[PDB]
DNA sequence: CCCCCCCCCCCCCCCCCCCCC
């Protein structure tokens, strides 16, 4: 019922299979676009299918509250040929969005959200915003033992992948930059479960020089192959726009 | 792996005549 393909021709070039079940991730420093990306991905899956669209319902979880709903209403207007109040409606009536204020917060959060996807079967796609919003209160108040820094992560994740597994949808995860290492710029901080449940994998950047900025770069990387590719974007008042 | 800063030095080098009872 879900393809890969139809979501994303210019990202997912190589990905043609129905999708059954995938985990992505975005990464890299702060105004890089990521969020700008997830708004673009909701604009394609919520749009009407006679304006070029998916028809499907998106749910959304926002855990540093920078979720913005004037810049993803422009973004519609500016995509529609014809902008009307009650087209807009239609569109926001398959939207969805999840507020989490700690780790066990979002835990049962997870724990509860099956009710409604076994209620709702045109779900297809899921973003988690800020997967590394508690770090470091996790990793204080766990002292020194490792186990400790980890647990709820632990089952966030657990429940996270019997969640994609059982009712077949696709993940979205962003994750920040948060520690150097003593041409790409990672150092893994994360869950080891979480860490081998990715499948791709996509870094940020932005042009240091002050072109009017409007140059953003993207690096994609899949494990399965190996294959690197670079991308590049532009952001308008209409959303993203590939060069 | 984690965050932010410091402070001056030292002297050189001469030119140019006027005016008769
Ligand atoms: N209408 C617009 N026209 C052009 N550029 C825009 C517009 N609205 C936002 N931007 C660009 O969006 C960029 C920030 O993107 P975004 O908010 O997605 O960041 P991000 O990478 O998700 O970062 P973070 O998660 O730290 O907020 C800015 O650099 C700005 O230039
Ligand atoms: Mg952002």
């Amino acid at each position: 019922r879900s393809s890969l393909k139809e979501i994303e021709p210019n990202l997912f070039a190589d990905e043609d299979s129905p999708v059954h079940g995938d985990i992505l991730e975005f990464h890299g420093p702060e105004g890089t676009g990521k969020t700008e990306m997830l708004y673009h991905l909701t604009a394609r899956c919520i749009l009407p299918k006679s304006e070029g669209g998916l028809e499907v319902e998106v749910l959304f979880i926002d855990t540093d509250y920078h979720f913005d709903m004037l810049r993803l209403v422009t973004i519609l207007e500016h995509r529609l040929s014809q902008s009307s109040e009650e087209i807009i409606k239609y569109c926001l009536g398959r939207f969805f969005l999840v507020y989490c204020s700690s780790s066990t917060h979002l835990l049962l959060t997870l724990y509860s959200l099956e009710s409604m996807f076994c209620s709702h079967p045109s779900l297809c796609l899921l973003i988690l915003d800020s997967l590394s919003a508690f770090y470091w209160i996790d990793r204080v108040n766990g002292g020194e033992s490792v186990n400790l820094q980890e647990s709820t992560l632990r089952k966030c994740s657990q429940c996270l992948e019997k969640l994609v597994n059982d009712y077949r949808l696709v993940l979205f995860a962003t994750t920040q930059t948060i520690m150097q290492k003593a041409d790409i710029d990672y150092r893994p901080y994360l869950c080891k479960a979480w860490q081998q449940l990715v499948k791709h994998r996509m870094f940020f950047s932005k042009q240091d020089d002050s072109q009017s900025s409007n140059q953003f770069s993207l690096v994609s990387r899949c494990l399965k192959s190996n294959s690197l590719k670079k991308h590049f974007f532009i952001i308008g008042e209409s959303g993203v726009e590939f060069c």
